C-alpha cells in the first residue's frame, strides 16, 4: 500500500482519514492512532470562539504585553502597543499559526478545559486539549492529542454543518482558505484551481499535520488530516511526505 511506503520513504509514521462528503467514501490509515494536535487545534478553537461569540462581539479589543508572547508570534510581535481584536487574533491564529493569538483566544474562551467541553459538546470525545501551547515532553500520553478522524469529523462539524450559523461559519472558512502556512502540505498534492481551507501544525518527533477542506470545481468538498510524527524527539518534518499522502488520498477517490 501507498500508505506504508510514504512511512518507510519519510522515515516517519502517518494518520490519514478523508471523507468525501459527497459519496461517504472515506480513505483511512490508523485513522484512529492518537498524534499531537498540534497547532491544528487553533481551527477548532476558532470554531469554539464564534459559537461563545457575536460576530460584532470579536470587535472587542483585547490588551496583552511582553509577557503574553511565546516561541512565534508573527503578528502579535507587532501589535503590543495597540493590542489587538478578537478577529484580528483570529486572523493572526489561523492564517499564520501566531501562538499568542492562540493562547489569547483560549484565554478568553475559558482555557483548554471550557475548550475540551465545549468540544464534547459537538460530538468529539476524542480530541483531549490540556494545556495552553500543547510542550515536548513523551509519546504515548494522550494530553493534547487527536485522531485523523476527530479532528476531520470536528472540523466538518464546525465548518460544513450545523455547528455554526452560516455567517460565522463564512468566516472560519475564508481565513482557512486563506491559510499562508500550508502551501508545501496538502494544497501542494490537490489539483490546480480547486480551493482549499487548512490549518497546518508541527512539533518536536518530526511531528507535522495539516487539516482541511478541498472543494472540487462543483460538487461537495472533501475532509482531509494528515498527520505525522517520527521516533526522535530532534527528527525535523519533511512537507513532502503531506503532499504525497494527499495525492494518495485523491487518487484513491477520484
Ligand atoms: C503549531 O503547530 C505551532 N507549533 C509549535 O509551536 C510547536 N509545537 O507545538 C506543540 C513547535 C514549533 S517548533 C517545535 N519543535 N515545536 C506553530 N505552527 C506551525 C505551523 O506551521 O502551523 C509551525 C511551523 C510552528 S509554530
Ligand atoms: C509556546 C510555548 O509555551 C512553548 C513551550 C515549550 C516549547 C518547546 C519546544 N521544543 C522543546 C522544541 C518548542 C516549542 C515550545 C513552545
Amino acid at each position: 500500500d501507498d500508505f506504508a511506503k510514504l512511512e518507510e520513504q519519510f522515515d516517519a509514521k502517518l494518520g490519514i482519514f478523508a471523507l468525501d462528503t459527497g459519496t461517504n467514501r472515506t480513505v483511512a490509515y490508523r485513522p484512529d492512532e492518537r498524534f499531537a494536535f498540534a497547532s491544528t487545534i487553533k481551527a477548532l478553537t476558532v470554531g469554539v470562539l464564534l459559537q461563545q461569540k457575536s460576530i460584532e462581539d470579536l470587535n472587542q479589543r483585547i490588551t496583552y504585553t511582553r509577557d503574553d508572547l511565546v516561541n512565534y508570534n508573527p503578528i502579535t510581535e507587532k501589535h503590543v502597543d495597540t493590542g489587538m481584536t478578537l478577529k484580528e487574533l483570529a486572523d493572526a491564529s489561523l492564517r499564520y499559526s501566531d501562538n499568542a493569538a492562540q493562547n489569547l483566544i483560549l484565554k478568553q474562551i475559558g482555557g483548554p478545559e471550557s475548550l475540551k467541553k465545549e468540544l464534547r459538546k459537538i460530538g468529539d470525545e476524542v480530541t483531549n486539549p490540556e494545556r495552553f501551547c500543547p510542550n515536548e515532553v513523551n509519546p504515548g500520553e494522550t494530553q493534547d492529542t487527536s485522531t485523523a478522524r476527530a479532528l476531520v469529523t470536528s472540523l466538518r462539524a464546525f465548518a460544513l454543518e450545523d455547528k455554526l450559523p452560516s455567517e460565522k461559519r463564512e468566516l472560519l472558512i475564508d481565513w482557512m482558505k486563506r491559510n499562508t502556512t500550508g502551501d508545501a502540505l496538502i494544497r501542494a498534492g490537490v489539483p490546480d484551481g480547486w480551493e482549499v481551507a487548512d490549518k497546518t501544525g508541527a512539533a518536536s518527533y518530526g511531528t507535522r499535520n495539516d487539516i482541511a477542506i478541498i472543494w472540487p470545481p462543483k460538487g461537495d468538498p472533501v475532509v482531509l488530516a494528515v498527520l505525522s510524527s517520527r521516533d526522535k524527539k530532534d527528527a525535523k518534518y519533511d512537507d513532502k511526505l503531506i503532499a504525497e499522502a494527499t495525492k494518495v488520498v485523491m487518487k484513491a477517490l477520484n
